[PDB]
């Protein structure tokens, strides 16, 4: 269902805070949801569970793990609908009240609730229990697998991709209501004819049994326009249209009335209004070309790993506000809600990306025995859960289907025709992408003229022709011409970039310094500029961030261009001059 | 009031979330509350305001600030009583509802509120305004003083204290509920006769017809002890007390019962039966001695400042029990209310303190024209505060009056006579400090004597010149004489360090090195097991934080032990040697 809001007609209990926290073990204590948590532990729940112990043991840990808390419903919730939600379980959650079992939910960065309405009374006190597991199979959506050590028999996971497995509860859990007759989705596409704009909106509701009514009103709080019934068609009259550097959002109440035009739910839905399309070589909003300009990012701060962080979102976007970056990319995952809300009112640009990152084993990658058909249905699923609940984002742009899969392999085309069709047709308004990977080059990628917008990852610079930059040059041009000359579609640099360690510095061409990192990205922009069918450049990454531990990862990634405590590499200064004074 | 929860009888809603921001300023729109903040920055609200926008205007501003959001009361409150509460706006708070003032606070670390139940209907949506200012006046309690550049007419903001003075609604807000009869406070006093428990209750309720039942319910859920009436003592035969190595915490359920047996308000108070007690010189928790080891902390995290934060607080606590470290202190405020729960819980111990910092301008500090009486009304309601809200916690062991006052100079005992004595009155069940500087020598200082616990800050700047160890041992030596000689009372040591930058290192003696921190540190202790009456060694700082800009300041504060980051320094690795054995 559509995410919770207060309402006149709907409450809303935060969940978030301590909870009890236990690591499943190999004791008769088998089914801990059946009774007391014993434990001195305590998880706070926006988080990660992994570093907030500084236990190792927590930290490695492979299997499922217990949160758990006593919730009492509010009394006057009789005569009302409640649930219980998880904004998100990484990997694969499950809901307890008291005992039984009620959601049983596998994605890992996307909602999932239970309606325990008939299970607790209102005012009636429950044992909560949230298990979380975070084990990775060729099934799961990053895909991996688990192996043991051989000498000590410990567990471990292994997985293809850079970022840290981080596992938890990352995103926060809530108590809340709705009437019997209520609100459970809402659709909204936006045209626009001339100076008028278009809402096509599609309301579901747990019944008919009385109306549906909407209003639209804009940021001054005048009603702007209205529509009876479930499906319409709304015309807002010399529209004010969201625009990529100044939001601006209609905000749409549908309501559910009843007989005496009496109130009995509402829900207000913010909607900005514009289009994107790509014609040619373009991609354009509320038809102009568009460049994009900022990063990949990730969820991932110091101490809480993947949480949710308030301060460290209005911080980071401050940040692509200070640089003049116009937009990121959600990289590798569905980020949390609440960033897509603010990007709305930011006027900040979204690539919005499931979590398939992983299917690329350099052993034949797409094969029965390693991404076969079940992971496609993981994949179909994980595409269906992002657009169900990203649908509505203005701000959302472009949806990435995958990022670095080996797309050059037998079998790649096969695995990934389905998706972008799937994509298309459950949101026809946005054009669908991936992010492709080096060894798939313009000649051996099989799977590129199945989508609208290509999506290139790049580090000639860095990993091949390592600080020989004229050699980058010349072959990062060379597969661009090949690109732009066998596909008429816009091209977004969506990787590219350089370790660096703050405060490494010479005045010699070398890697892992800060002079380096400059260097770099700045030839790139140079090659850019020479294609006019560029339409985007996102560095990687914003951020350093944490990894799987090896002797390539210092202490994690360093391919931010901001340390993992938000502190500029001169890298930073360098696009800050770029996107604050180029078109 | 308590500090609110969830029950069966009353409704509990975060207000935490984004909000809109924005500066005063001086154009017409002199009153921003009385309509919608059509800005367009959002501020997130446990948090300081400072860091967050990455704006200098923003950072540097001297004066007011104001959130805003809707908010709507639920629908089911008709019959019910609710208020908006800030558990802290730092440092002079305002709440309004719809263009009218319903609170007006002061202290920057204590929570106030508003009844709103005749001003908004159940069901009604209305426009919260709070309004926060961050300026110091010699009254402040941290005092301070408002500057104007000459060149630039840049407003500027002076103060004493390190730290940097961040504000903003640093911790949560609410919107809450509780029925016409309800509990306002509790009162938990507890003491042992041989192996039975003893606690002393008083509950406060806001009406009297129907009457009050307690039940206390121990940590596997059965009752163990029951009573009547709004006040009372309870014995509880085999208590399992609550110890620094090993908390154990009762569950005490304090309700109002109308004519039949029907509940009618509850509210669930957790409580640890331990006793207190200063004999000579020794600092005693249930009877037996106790040795304080750990830190003086700060609430600072890389961008939310001074906001509240559950992971940074799980961790810090989990790096003292990894260090072995027992203990620390609020240096300077009062920390999140959920700190002093999640002392109670992890059995850690806490040396509990006011805002009173900075009263020290080394110009006469203690006259009319500077810290004064009326500042002295601040301080003294600083105390009643504090006490109010964290009187209950087992954890919170000693209450700290002040830090580095100037207790040298003429002026300090009539200043601070009366509070001791305020605070003891307020909470007889705990010994009251203060931090004690440098300049207060065992000669010098005159206030010491007030108290029942020594409390000594003795950086070695204040014993040498240039970072000689030997030099600065024999004068911590002398000093520690000093204070041993002259009072019977125990001595903790509540600022110790060197500023340490991590990666810098020297196989000399070099200050600013990890290795010299280490050097420094141990030399110190060395010193201290010399010594009988030493109760407590708290180093000076946990972590990395930052300060007002001084050329003396290398981004912050660098005397932590970890970064602000939390990482260790060798110190780390040194004091976990030593705490986890003796
Ligand atoms: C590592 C990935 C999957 C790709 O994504 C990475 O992004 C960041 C990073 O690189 O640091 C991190 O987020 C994380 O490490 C990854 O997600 C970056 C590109 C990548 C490293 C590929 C290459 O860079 C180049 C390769 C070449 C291709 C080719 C044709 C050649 O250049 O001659 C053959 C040799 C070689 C080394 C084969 C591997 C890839 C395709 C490589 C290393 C694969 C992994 C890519």
């Amino acid at each position: 269902m559509l995410k919770p809001q207060q309402t006149t007609t709907r409450d809303l209990i935060s969940l978030d805070g301590l909870w009890k926290f236990a690591l499943a073990s190999d004791d008769n204590n088998t089914q801990p949801w059946t009774s007391q948590l014993k434990t001195s532990l305590e998880c706070p729940v926006p988080a990660s569970y992994n570093d907030i112990f500084a236990d190792s043991k927590i930290h490695d840990h492979v299997g499922w793990v217990y949160y758990q808390r006593d919730v009492i419903v509010p009394k006057g919730w009789s005569e009302e609908r409640y649930l219980v939600r998880c904004e998100a379980a990484t990997h694969h959650g499950r809901i307890y009240v008291n005992g039984n079992l009620v959601a049983d939910h596998v994605g890992g960065y996307t909602p999932f609730e239970a309606d325990i309405t008939d299970l607790v009374a209102a005012g009636e006190q429950f044992r909560l229990t949230i298990a979380v597991d975070n084990e990775l199979t060729y099934q799961t959506i990053p895909p991996g697998k688990v192996e043991i050590l051989e000498a000590t028999g410990k567990k471990v996971q292994t997985y293809q991709h850079d970022f840290y497995n981080y596992a938890g509860l990352a995103r926060s859990v809530w108590l809340y209501s709705v009437p019997q007759q209520h609100i459970q989705d809402i659709t909204v596409r936006t045209d626009v004819q001339g100076t008028t704009g278009l809402i096509d909106y599609n309301v579901v509701a747990s019944t008919t049994q009385g109306t549906i009514q909407v209003a639209v009103i804009d940021e001054d709080g005048t009603t702007v326009a209205t529509s009876s019934g479930s499906n319409g068609t709304i015309h807002i009259p010399s529209v004010h249209l969201w625009q990529p550097g100044a939001a601006y959002l209609y905000q749409l109440h549908a309501s559910i009335i009843d007989s005496s035009k009496k109130t009995i739910d509402t829900y207000k839905l913010a909607t900005g209004i514009r289009t994107v399309k790509v014609q040619g070589t373009q991609f354009l909003i509320n038809d102009k070309p568009f460049y994009f300009t900022g990063f990949g990012k990730h969820e991932d701060t110091n101490i809480r790993g993947k949480g949710h962080d308030d301060a460290y979102m209005v911080h980071d976007f401050q940040l692509l506000h200070w640089m003049g970056a116009n937009s990121f990319r959600t990289s590798h995952y569905p980020y949390a809600e609440e960033v897509m809300e603010y990007a709305d009112r930011q006027g900040i640009v979204v690539i919005d990306e499931t979590p398939a990152v992983g299917l690329a084993f350099s052993p034949a990658t797409f094969s029965p025995d390693r991404i076969n058909n079940k992971t496609r249905e993981a994949h179909a699923q994980a595409i269906r859960e992002l657009i169900h609940r990203d649908k509505n984002h203005p701000s959302v742009v472009m949806w990435s289907i995958a990022n670095d899969p080996a797309s050059n392999e037998d079998g790649a085309r096969e695995y990934f025709a389905p998706l972008p069709k799937l994509a298309r047709q459950l949101d026809p308004t946005r054009p669908v992408t991936f992010a492709n990977v080096g060894l798939a080059t313009y000649k051996a990628d099989r799977i590129a003229d199945l989508f609208d917008v290509l999506c290139l990852n790049r580090y000639f610079g860095w990993y091949t022709q390592t600080a020989e930059l004229d050699e980058a040059e010349a072959a990062l041009e060379e597969e661009l011409r090949g690109w732009t000359e066998k596909y008429d579609k816009p091209i977004v640099m969506t990787d590219y970039g350089a370790d660096t360690v703050a405060g490494l510095h010479s005045v010699m061409v070398t890697p892992w310094s800060e002079e380096f990192q400059v260097e770099m990205l700045d030839m790139y922009h140079r090659v850019f500029d020479r294609f006019e069918a560029m339409a985007g450049e996102q560095v990687w990454n914003f951020a350093d961030f944490q990894t799987a531990v090896g002797v390539s990862r210092v202490d994690g990634n360093k391919k931010g261009v901001f340390t993992r405590d938000r502190k500029p590499k001169a890298a930073a200064h360098l696009l800050r001059k770029r996107w604050t004074n180029l078109h």
